[PDB]
């Protein structure tokens, strides 16, 4: 039974792993996922994506204590990737970066949860 304070530290470590991850070229794969697109300049996004989310919102939820489990933030990471893979075309760099973010999150989650 983790305390809220313990859980927060785990969630912060998971988010940290996402936001420091770089491609082989050195670019932060999280760059384009920090902030949702403008409703004014990208109105189609909000017609297509039913539950928009970004990394700033996930970070806010960590700070708010909105997540009561690692699973809950995992599901928000899944949603982040699913939205990018719905809106942006397959083979787009945003599409691949979305899968990479998921890949990094679950690898770090396993490292944390299984280390002994
Ligand atoms: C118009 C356009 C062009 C290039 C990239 C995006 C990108 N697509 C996302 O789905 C996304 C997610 Cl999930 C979270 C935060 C910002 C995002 N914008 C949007
Ligand atoms: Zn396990
Ligand atoms: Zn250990």
């Amino acid at each position: 039974s983790m305390s809220p304070a313990y859980l927060k530290e785990i969630l912060e470590q998971l988010l940290e792993a996402i936001v420091v991850a770089t491609n082989p070229s050195g670019r932060l794969i999280s760059e384009l996922f920090q902030k949702l697109p403008s409703k004014v300049q990208y109105p189609d996004y909000y017609a297509i994506i039913k539950e928009p989310i970004d990394l700033k919102t996930i970070a806010q939820r960590i700070q708010n204590g909105s997540y009561k489990s690692i699973h809950a933030m995992a599901k928000d990471i899944d949603l982040l990737a699913k939205n990018a893979k719905t809106y942006n075309e397959p083979g787009s760099q945003v599409f691949k970066d979305a899968n990479s973010i998921k890949k990094i999150f679950y690898m770090k989650k396993a490292e944390i949860e299984h280390h002994e």
